[PDB]
């Protein structure tokens, strides 16, 4: 809280208004992680995903995936990052997870930082269904597609990694202040580096 204060400003210098896209898995925290650092940084946060909802005029995402099929969302999506990383700057953008597939996106969105929240997938599985095995498995089969394209992100927001140095008990009992905290570190540990 005062931490977060202190390592917001300690970031600030480094970042020269770039802009920040929170990059994961379904159920990996991003809009929560996202709107902390956003207010930390006195940044705007956007959710590409509501975004594109709300763009949407008459119809919806829903109707989009029945009648045309996951492609044409992607290329809303791509529209929808496109016009961020052009347009805005100072702002913190968290993506859908599907919005890492498309080498396009990484164009934008590699203007920027790009922070990826590493939850294993048993602790997404169990965020998710709280049936287990079912989450599981299904992420499972989404993480043998996309899994390698996470890596691509600026830095690594390991949720595991942080529940061992605070000696917690599983990634479940880490805060959205906890972890905004670790991707400040690691945004700044990328920074230094440049």
């Amino acid at each position: 809280q005062q931490i977060l204060k202190k390592k917001a400003e300690e970031v600030k210098p480094y970042l020269n208004g770039r802009s920040m896209y929170l990059v994961g898995m379904m159920g990996s925290g991003k809009t929560t992680v996202g709107k902390i650092m956003a207010r930390s940084l006195g940044y705007t946060f956007f959710d590409c995903d509501t975004l594109i909802e709300q763009a949407m005029k008459g119809t919806s995402v829903a109707e989009i995936f029945e009648h045309f099929g996951e492609s044409v969302f992607r290329e809303k999506e791509t529209e929808a990052l496109k016009k961020l990383s052009l347009m805005y700057h100072q702002v913190v953008v968290s993506t859908g997870g599907g919005a890492v597939i498309r080498p396009i996106n990484w164009k934008y969105m590699h203007k920027g930082i790009s922070i990826w929240l590493d939850v294993p997938l048993e602790a997404l599985a169990h965020r998710i269904a709280a049936t287990y095995t079912a989450a599981l498995n299904r992420l499972s089969t989404i993480w043998d597609a996309r899994g390698e394209a996470y890596t691509k992100a600026s830095a690594r927001v390991s949720l595991e990694n942080i529940t061992l140095k605070l000696g917690y008990r599983s990634v479940s009992d880490l805060t959205p202040a906890e972890i905004a905290i670790e991707a400040f570190e690691q945004v700044q540990s990328y920074l230094e580096k440049e």
